Order: C-alpha cells, then sequence, then structure tokens
C-alpha cells in the first residue's frame, strides 16, 4: 500500500496588498494603534506530498512573517520523517511529529504551523487514496453547504461601512462582524448604525482585537449589547484567562475565542473556566487532526464552533470546509470576501462561497488543488 | 455511493439459594446482581444496496428481545438509506431520536452499539480498509493483554490458575475482591510472592463499598504493589469516588458500566479517576473512539473492558484500541475468548500476553457460516 | 399475609416538509430530531395477588414499548411474584439492583420499575384500605393547582387568546414552548402579558437545544415581562451549562421530566443548577417521585410535576404522591390528553377550576374502565 | 376514620456530689448527669380507644419537655389521623420554626409525639411500624457493644471478652476512658479479640481537629473501625479536616435533632456514617435522615441510650426499613434490667436485635411500667 514518497514546500505570494506606517526594509509594517506586524502582500506556505504510486497531495499553513523559518521546519526536520509512511495514519503521524520537540516546549507558533501544512497534505492523499472526500474519512458529511459570515467591513466611515454590508446582504448574506478598532464613532454607534441599515434580522458580532482589560471589554460590550450583539470575540489578551472568564461570566452575549491558538490543549483551560460560548479554530495554524479534536471537545462540552478563515491559496480554507462539514457544532464560518475572490484563479475544483453559503468542494480528498498558474507561482523554499 | 438497505437482529446463545429461574436467571446473594444461566449476545447483519454486510454485536444477557426491538422498531428505519462512511454522524441522529426523553443510556446506547459498530464493519470494507484506518491510523498492531480474573474456590488454587497464564507469556492479572475469602491482603502479599515482583497484579473491587470502606481495603493492598483498583465504590457516588481518588496513591479506574462520553465528563471533572475502561459492547466505536479521545486530552490511560461476547464486539474494541493514543493494556477473557475461536473467521488471536489485532477490512473478522446458523432471528 | 401471584403487561393505544410518519408510525421533527408515533400510547401493568386483589401501574409507550414489557416479562416479573406489596420500596429497590453494576440505572429499565412500582402500591393502598398519600406520611391536600403546559396555536395572538380561554375558567398559570414562538420569546412573553394582566404566572419551556449563554440570552430578553420559570434550558449531559445559568440568571429554573431517579438530582442540586424539580410519574414511579420530592423538601427546592399523554393511571399515581409531599406547588395539566381519556377511568380524578381534584378511593382511586380493559393488547 | 382523642405525658425512674436536685457534673467533660435514669413518655388515645406510645428524653429537666407538649402540641395535635403522622410532624415543627425553636426540648417533644402517632398508626392498620415505611428489610439487625465500663485495660478487654463469647463481634470505647492512651487501649484489645472483630471509639467530642487527628493516627496501625464526635459540634470546618486528614471513617449524629442539621455536614463531606439516636428525633426525621444518607452513600450505625425501650422498639422498627442500616448501638446496662418495663418480643442475643413483630411499635409498657408513671 501506498507511502509517502517525498515532501516540498514553498511560499505563494500574491499581488494583494495589505502616516509614519511604512513598510521596513523587510516589507513589514507594525500598526502603532495595534503594534502588531503586517507583511505588504498576501503569502501563505504550501507543502507538495508525493506516494510511491504518485498520487500527490497538497497542504497549506500561514506564511505571513518569516515564512522561511515554517519551510526550514519542514525541510530539515518534518519531511524526513514523514517520508515512508502511510497517509492512512495521518492523525498517529501528526502525534509522533508533535512528540519529536514536545519536552523542548515548541508546542505551538511555527512548530504548529508546519505540522498543519503536512497534517492537511496526508488528510488529502487519504482522501485521494480511497477515493473520498476528507469528511467522509472524518465520522460523515452533516452538511454540504456552510452558512458564512461576512468577515469584516474596511471602509473609511460608519456610513460607508455600513452601505458595503448592505451590498453584501443583498447578495444573500445575513451575518456579520466588524473589528471595534474601525469603530470611529465607538461601538455602540456603529452597532447603532449597522443595525439601523440592516434591520432586526441579520446577527452582528465585534471582534475587540484583545487590547483590554476585563473591565474595559465588560464595558464596551454593555454598550454593544442593547443593539443586539451576536457575539463578542477576542475580549482581553490570549494570556488573560481570568479576564475571559470574568467577562464571560459578566455579560449575556456569547464569548469567543480561538484564532491564534494551535492545539487541542489550548482549548482546555478557558473550557475549565466557563470562559468561551464560541470556539473559532484557524485550520491554516491547526490541521485538520487538531481542528477536529477541538471540534469534538466543543462538542463534549457543548460550545458552538465558528471556524476563522484567513489569507491564504484556498487550500487549507478547503480543509476548514471538510473538517467543518464532518463537525456536529458547526453553526457558520467566517468569509473573506476580499481574499476568496481573487484567489479563485488560483485552484482547481468546485469550492464556493455565494448566496450567504459555502459551498463544500465535493472531489475525493480536499476536494481542491493548485491550479497550473498557481504551479507556477510557488518558490520552493 | 452504497446505501444500507436492510438490518436484522438475532440473538446467539452460548452454553458456559440461588436456583435458575424459570427463564434461567438467578441472583448472587453476593451482589445483588441478576445472571443468566447461559451465555448470550445479540448480533446486527448490515447490509448495503450493492451486497456488502457488516456485523455487529452488543451485551444479550438478560431481557435481549428488548434491544432488538429497540433496533428493530426503531433505529432500522432511519438507518436504512444511510452511507456507511457517514457512521459516527448516523450515530449522533440516532442518539437524538429518544435523548430528550432520557433514554441516554442503558438498552438504547446497547442497541445503538450493535449498529454502530456493524457500520463501521460496512465503512472498512467498503474502502478495503481495517477500521483503525479509518479512525486516524494504526499505532500498534499488538495490544497487550491482562488476565480478567481467576475464578478458583482458595487462594492457593487462584495464585496457580495465574502462575500458569504466565508461563503462557502473560504478565499482568486482576482479581476479583469478593472472591477473595481470605481477605485481599492475603490475595496480594500471596499472588506477589507467587509471581515475582514483576508482574501487574490489580484488584476489580466490584462496587460495593462506601469511600472509607474502599480507601482501607486499598492502603491493605498498596504494600504488595497495586497496579490499579476498579470500582471501588458505586456508579452513582461520584463524591465517594473522587474522596477515593484523592486518598490513595494508587490508579483508579473506572467505566465498564458507561455509555457514553458523557458519563465520563463528571468523573473526570472532579479527578476521580487514572483510568477509563469502556466496554465496546455497550459503547460502539464512535463512543468508545470519543471516550478515546477524551482521556487522552485528559492525560488519562485506557484499559478496555472486556466480556462474553461472539468476539464482533470484540474485534471492535481491538480495532478502535489500536488506533488510540493512550491504550496501554486490554483486559481478556480467557474462559470466553477461548471456545468462541470456532464462531469467527478471519486472524484475530491472543497469545503470548498479547491481543493480535485483525488485519482484514474492516473489522476483520466475521462469524462462521456455523455460527450464522445458531442465530436466532428477532 | 397476601402476596403477589402473577403480573401482566399490555399496551393502549389511542388516537389523535418531508415528516411523514414510516411503515412503523414513526416520524421526526426536523425541528428538534426527535421521534414521535403518530398516535398516543402507554403501556400498563396489571398485578394480581393471591387473594385476588388488583393493582394497575403504567409507564411511557410512546416507542419501541415492546421493550418496555419484555424487560417487565422477561426479567422483573418473576422476582416480583412471591413479594408483599407493602414491600414496595424495598421492592424497587431489590429490582433496581438486579441490573445496576451493567449501567441498566434509567431509560426503559426504570420506566419498567416505574409501571410496576405504582400498582405495587396502588395494591398496598387497597390491601389496607387507604389513598396511597396515607401510607406515604399522610395526606397534605385533596386539591392540586394545575397550571396550562402549553398554547397549541400558530400566532402568538392566537396562542394569547387559547391562554385567555383558559384563564376564563379559573386557570392563573401558564406555560409555552420556546420553539413555538415564531416571533420570538420576548414578543410571546409581551403578547401574553399583555392580554392576561399581571397577576398570572407564565412560564417558558426551552426545549433543551440551547448553549448556556444562548439560554442566558433568552430569559433576559422574557425577564422584563415577568417569567415565572424557564425550564429545560440546556442539554441534560450539559450540568455545567445548566449550573451558569442559573447562576447568571434571577429566574428559577427548572429540570426534571427526563430523569429516572433520585440519582439524577443529586449531582444538579450540588451545583446550585434548580429552584425547581419536574418529576414525571410515568417515568419514575411512586418510590422514586417521593424521594425526589423529599430530596427537594431538605434542600429548599419547589416540586412541580410534569404531566404527559397516558391512560390517567400514573397521572393518578402523581396526584396521589403530589398529595403527599410538603413542596409541591403546582402540577402540570395537558388538556389534550385528559378530556379524551376520562372515558378509560373509573374513579374520582378531575382537573376543573385550576385544580386537580385528588382521587378519594383506596390506593390510586382510579382503575381502567371496563372499555379501557377491552382496548388492552396483552404483551 | 380514627382520630386522636387525648395526651398524656409522664416521666419514669430508673436505678463531684449529687447537688439538691439529684444533678452532678463531671469534671472531665462538663457535662451534667442525673443520679436516677430517667425518660419522658407520652401515651396517645383515639376517639376509638386505639393507644399509641412514645418515649424521648427525660434525662434533665423532664418536666420543660412535658410542658411543651401538654401545653403547646396536644392541642394541635388532638382531632388529627395517625396516619398523617408525618404531616403532622412538620405542621407542629412549624408553630415555632421562625423563632429558632428548631432543635433541643423542642424537638425532644415533637419526637415522643411522632413515635406514639407512627405506633397508632400500624395498630390501626395491623402492621409493623417498618411496613407503614416502604418495607421491612430485615428482621434482625446487628449490634454492637456500646462501652467498656472498666476502671482498668486489663478487665475491659476481658468485659469485651465475654461479650465476644456471647456472640458479639462488634464493639466500641470511649476515649476518656483509657488511661493509658488510646493506642494501647486499641493494642490490647486487638489482641485479646483477634483480628476478625470491629472495635471503634467514641472520643466525646473535646478535641481540636488536630489532636482528634493525631489519636486517630495512634490508633489506626491497630484496625479501627470507626471514629466518633471527634471534635465539637459545631466545629464543622474541624470536623471536615479530620473526615479529610485521616483514613478512617468519621461517625456523627447522635445529638442533631433533624435532617436539616445533615445537609452541612454532609456538604463539607464531614462524615462517613450517621448516628441517629430515635429518642431526639422520632421516625419522621430519623427515616429522613436514613434516607438522607442513603442517596449520599453514607452509613446509617444507630445510637442507643437510657430508655424505656419505646424509643430502642422505633429505633429498630426505622432501621428495619432502613436500606443503609450497617448495625446498631447495643447498651446492655440498660437493655438487660429495663426489660420487665416492656411487653413484646424485642430482644437482642447472640449479637443481634430481633426487631418487635406485632403491629405499631410492636411493644408497649407493661403493666409494672405503667403503674411507675408519674404524671405531668
Ligand atoms: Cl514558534
Ligand atoms: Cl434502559
Ligand atoms: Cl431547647
Ligand atoms: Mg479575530
Ligand atoms: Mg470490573
Ligand atoms: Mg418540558
Ligand atoms: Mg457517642
Amino acid at each position: 500500500s501506498d507511502r509517502v514518497k517525498k515532501i516540498e514546500s514553498f511560499t505563494l505570494t500574491l499581488p494583494r496588498e495589505t502616516p509614519g506606517e511604512e513598510p521596513n526594509g523587510r516589507g513589514y509594517l507594525v500598526r502603532k494603534a495595534n503594534r502588531t506586524v503586517y507583511p505588504t502582500f498576501d503569502r501563505s506556505v504550501l507543502v507538495r506530498i508525493e506516494t510511491e504510486n504518485g498520487a500527490v497531495g497538497w497542504g497549506e499553513t500561514y506564511g505571513l512573517v518569516a515564512p522561511r523559518a515554517t519551510m526550514e521546519i519542514i525541510d530539515d526536520l518534518l519531511a524526513d520523517f514523514t517520508i515512508g509512511r502511510d497517509p492512512f495514519d495521518a492523525a498517529a503521524i501528526h502525534d509522533d511529529l508533535y512528540d519529536l520537540m514536545r519536552v523542548r516546549g515548541y508546542t505551538g507558533g511555527f512548530y504548529v504551523d508546519a505540522l498543519a501544512a503536512i497534517d492537511i497534505a496526508l488528510w488529502d492523499l487519504a482522501g485521494k487514496l480511497a477515493g473520498l472526500p476528507v469528511c467522509k474519512l472524518l465520522g460523515g458529511q452533516r452538511r454540504d453547504r456552510i452558512a458564512a459570515y461576512i468577515s469584516g467591513l474596511p471602509e473609511d466611515t460608519r456610513a460607508k461601512r455600513a452601505e458595503l454590508a448592505a451590498a453584501w446582504q443583498a447578495k444573500g448574506f445575513s451575518s456579520f462582524k466588524f473589528a471595534s478598532p474601525v469603530a470611529d464613532d465607538g461601538v455602540a454607534k456603529e452597532m447603532e448604525i449597522l443595525r439601523e441599515r440592516l434591520g432586526p434580522a441579520v446577527r452582528i458580532a465585534c471582534d475587540m482585537h484583545w487590547a483590554h482589560t476585563a473591565s474595559e471589554a465588560v464595558a464596551l460590550i454593555k454598550a454593544m449589547e442593547p443593539h443586539g450583539l451576536w457575539f463578542a470575540e477576542a475580549p482581553v489578551r490570549t494570556e488573560d484567562i481570568d479576564g475571559l472568564a470574568r467577562v464571560a461570566a459578566s455579560v449575556s452575549t456569547a464569548i469567543a475565542v480561538g484564532e491564534e491558538w494551535r492545539t487541542v490543549h489550548d482549548m482546555v483551560p478557558r473550557v475549565a473556566r466557563r470562559a468561551l460560548a464560541i470556539v473559532q479554530p484557524e485550520m491554516g495554524h491547526k490541521g485538520i487532526t487538531q481542528f477536529m479534536r477541538i471540534g469534538a471537545y466543543a462538542h463534549v462540552h457543548h460550545i458552538k464552533v465558528i471556524p476563522h478563515a484567513t489569507i491564504g491559496a484556498g487550500i487549507f480554507l478547503a480543509a476548514s470546509l471538510q473538517a467543518s462539514a464532518a463537525l456536529a457544532n458547526v453553526d457558520c464560518h467566517e468569509f473573506q470576501h476580499s481574499i476568496f475572490e481573487p484567489n479563485r484563479r488560483l485552484l482547481v475544483g468546485d469550492m464556493d462561497c455565494l448566496n450567504g453559503e459555502y459551498v463544500v468542494p465535493t472531489g475525493p480528498g480536499l476536494g481542491v488543488e493548485p491550479s497550473k498558474e498557481a504551479q507556477g507561482l510557488l518558490k520552493k523554499h
């Protein structure tokens, strides 16, 4: 039976772009507002895995910052220990790979990014080898469409953002999220405009972008609640578990977190403190094995799953849809309009998002692969 | 895309102030539990449109027609037409049928289990893969086995039945605390100085103790090296079990009588076990794996129960256990497993203190023709 | 010295998107993924002593009733025959023990104990010439306040009209199901509270399918209209969720209809997760019902029994047990079940002017009519 | 149906200097003791002439108890149906609860009335009390030897020996009586009686948690059955700490009055065994405590004390109906002399109580007894 023969990693850089916030000599800028670094152009790391019989699997992970660090991990360590393995042992292979370095504490960050790209490609292969979509190897397909929500409203002013939203509503979308930092007029007002414009039927959530104390977050949420708030995301710092638990206990709005996590181990202490109502796994950080472990833990603990979505060619997005098709508790899924649209030329397969819903790809494996054009754009490590 | 077409249920009977009654049931004065005089289980045969067949099995010791009725009157119709690659999702749908009325354990889940195992059996045949390869990977093809019990009337006779099993490769054992007529310290003391400081020896305490009673028995065993202590208190006595777990340095093991991962949650939350012992015949592959995944997340070891059966749910257990990270050992019913080799075709085996995980597609085992002829339809 | 002689089990059937029943009469409501028969059906048990005294029990028979009758006929019956009905609670414990170590501690198994248990108490009452409640510590009341269990109409307004009609007949306590509140629970509470006035009590049955935070939000939206209790806010196994809801809302949380034994209650109470317990006699039997009522008493929890489809036998047992409990406030009443089934019983169990009349005679004070017995289908 | 017609109450007397009233204080435990044993009895008669008997403590100021019965409770009981016995208990408890009369003499007084009404109930139905409590589970009840009233360790060991030879295999000694330390006491008794018997210790309250834990750790090597009353009744924190700090079972309850007393202790996991005293509690409370124990997998080992035998009879009936009854205390010193005061088959021999067989309590005061009653 077929075994992994070779593994290659590449970056894929895209022409889509991100006062005193100019990129540095390496193409990185920092937003003074949040002290977070951003690259100038979209970019992700892809991994190509081929078996002895010539089957090919594709995986993908973040590559926004120092992507050659991730590729070095794949190339220097993981590749040589994955060659020879059976892709049907994907989750066990994942655990083996994770154990290589766990006792030295490389149990997140770049290390799990690397693991994810490999994990996704092995699962892609398993599906192809068996002639099944990945969700049929994950316990079954529960749905073939997944509701999508508009990830944000990147406009200059409140008025404009609200119109942008109404445009999307016209296309069949009835769930939306805005980021609190962009709310120049304040969250209460943003919420007011959106509710007014869009009506009482739509769901409206707010991503608070982490930088608040528990008390600051509570005040902001309370100010939004009168206008019908779907959920509040990332109200406090990642490390501030006590803060997160206080916030969830203090407001009646569902609290959502998780996009910056890496493994199910990250979820456990937040559930222990009943600090979240919704988990938001980002497939590109986690890989299928962990993303499923988080979704299953959410099932046991009665937490809703609303996966994150981000900059990427569509490979880990495809994995996110497959895994999401197989999870009991997946309600809805983030949708990045300005990323999904332009990236269409990069993919072959029938993945789509239209009329407020994702279409889960149907072919074996992920159901999608990089187009000939995409494969030409790839730059090998 | 192949689909479930028909489902049939059967019983299969195997011969082994407490006389059996009209219907062959007796009650041990010792533990107030009911027993059949004849061992019996419930099998399920599932066939798809294209003619693939899957087999499942659950308990049938008592009122097995009740379980077959659940299967035949309710579950069958909601399974027929489904894709067996959706086994887990099908499990959740069937469980939801009756959950709001509180049918979330006992006979209802026994019924779900037999169907679940059959469906997974089909998924593997259709993919031409062992079930463990549909459960995230095969992590082992052998699973260490421990000797379930030593049924003899004397502390000395028991110490022998054991030594013999030891002479056959086995190096882990368990004894039942009620069987120890001389006291459990005697039992431990003897077994230890008769099998060496090598083997692992555990005690199944059979539920009937208060926390403080159980702590006393355990401390009297601990000097002799106690591998684990199973079922030290009543199933309902979660506080009791938490107190026991915290008061002794011995691993506490529970789980054979549960049905779903939901049963495990409250016990993990009280740090009330170090080992979970799922019984596949009660749970099915879907629940078994969920319990094993939960154990993995919570750093709990997995030592699956084994029991009276044809070998169908046992084969399921072995497949699930090959795919679990935290499976250390697996119980071995020597008295049962032994004479049932004539009921199965496939390469499932146990020797030299280890189970061999069956290799074929699906569970890797099926009832022989001779076994199917013994089946009594519902 | 009269002992149990024989035991028989029967069913009793009664008329009433892609949800068409299948060839076995079962449909699944897409909304809640739950199965329903297209026909009321319960399981009855008839127990007779050496001396010819007869007692009746009843329990759920909505789905696979044969399974429950099989547990009674194959297992439980032989171990009851020969025993003294005045040992009903002792007997229940013995039968529970037969299978407890294998985990048959709820579901169909306890349904089976319940029918047997109720018939035995019926007998002990008949044999003593006393109402069941005079064997349960004493009668404390002979009338039990009743509340309207549901409002089966398809608009908010038609549902308010329905409640007002019941108000006209002397009812002053009501409950609606959140899944039917097409306008939302807030709007539902508003029209009910406006149509019926400031004095009526209005509860919401939330029907399990919510996360704790979804539940808290729904409840907060209802509270400004004076919410009596919120029932089944989250999944049964979601005890963490249940505790968090109770701790986050000022409204009384009610649970219990789907439990089986007092053991089910302990962990919820230990988490302070309920203000009201709602035992269902048809699932529990009198022994378990009363142990739950007494646990409630010690823990200052109100008891508001559930009511459901049935012949009226387990209902009667519910009224007897209720008449003996300190903490019984009111009792659920389903007209739709109750009125039709009047033909099926001899005795004085009634419900009018917002109150259950507790049956007078010995035992349960009721028994199936000739007509009913003529409809029984033996297992 | 028959109804309560009248109620009367009486004392019955039986046989560090006592004061002019019969009371002495033991420097040891600061507790007061009468010189003559004494209890309070109540006699209840129906319209139709049925008669029930009940009893409670009368050791100290028995007139206070009888006064509560006579002045308050009697008039609110006359007219009620005895089959409502438990409902009547709650009604009576409620007369005074808001003023905080929820234990002590008040509940003593309720207990005597409760016991009499249950008697009437059984009699009226022609049933032993246990058949009105949900069934009889047993007719014999393992008994254990309450104490070893000897001035020397060697002598006590022997007295236990005599008892072992008459069929008893469970024993308890009081830690204060142990002149050479509780460790030496356990050791000798364990050697004299072998490794089979159960030996418990009643520590008589007067210890801090840490004192108690040290004493118990000293005893444990010698096979300790349970430790009773290790700290003050009000010291629930201390009780919890004791239970959590030793592996031995902790036993309490003899001085409680109601099931509400038990809840706070169970909540702190502070006990493995409850020791209800029928004389303080009555059948209603006794049974409620017994059921609460059942739910929480706690053992029930009822206490026994100086008495006529009426509340002892109630205790056996109740215990015959309890699921969790392990054994029952045995006061040989009281029980044997007192036999002449009772009519019925209540017995204790070969290490077992025989539960009375007749209807109601199955026992009633002898003609000699009734002659000796002093009315209130
Ligand atoms: Cl890193
Ligand atoms: Cl069941
Ligand atoms: Cl007082
Ligand atoms: Mg975010
Ligand atoms: Mg076991
Ligand atoms: Mg309800
Ligand atoms: Mg004492």
